[PDB]
């Protein structure tokens, strides 16, 4: 009996136990997914049709944006390095034309 | 003795109340793990060389993209209104073009 | 008293059916958080100014870009493609410019 007694303490024990296990072990888990939802660049909704970036009226920046390709119907996206080099050939177009025009 | 009855009747009533825990915590935490899965924007692999937007064939619209630096070798992203500044210096250029070849 | 012990025993089965469950449980929502954690695309910080894509000091291609909207103060992403027709008008200027002034 009084070996029942002291297997029921341990089994309170233990129930215990497992309750601060759950406890913690699901603490954790809600906080690294907390932490990625808050972070996640996300889709607006099941489409996947767009991305509003979310920071805010003023935008979001998006960097280390590799070259796309440059061709026929990419969907790839560019970067400012790639509309720089274009902004170059448009700028020498217009000296170009503009030194044409006062050449008369 | 009926004591020790009755302390195994709360002690498997907690086991009950634990496992109903269990359920509910882990149904709740996979809920939310189940909804950012099915929204967040995601590398292709491991490399993380490249996203392949999910919005299937017909492609995924990027918005509240802030104007990207124009410049040698950026790689920030540039958006419409970046292109539009552009395409309207290139319509000038085409139509000086037009009329200077026109004026002969 | 041997229907007291018995039921302690399946008690303690009880208990340790539990501990699996958490255990297996817990593992497989770490299992699909650590997976998204590592391919998912995020903020680079609680601002969501600005995404720095993760694909390192070479970049990351983004793709399936739909066609972003040309207009004055479009903040949508512009793609390869659209880069590509520009490219087109300003090589045809660029050129058109050289055949006037070698027409002299
Ligand atoms: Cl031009």
């Amino acid at each position: 009996i009084e070996e029942i007694l002291s297997k029921i303490y341990h089994i309170e024990n233990e129930i215990a136990r497992i309750k601060k296990l759950i406890d913690s072990a699901i603490n954790n888990v809600n906080n690294n997914v907390n932490e990625l939802a808050n972070n996640a660049v996300k889709y607006d909704d099941a489409s996947k049709d767009k991305i509003t970036l979310g920071g805010g009226a003023t935008g979001t920046t998006i960097t280390n944006v590799k070259d796309g390709t440059v061709a026929q119907g990419s969907k790839d996206a560019v970067n400012g390095g790639q509309l720089w080099n274009v902004q170059q050939q448009v700028d020498q177009n217009t000296t170009d034309i503009s030194n044409i025009k006062n050449d008369i």
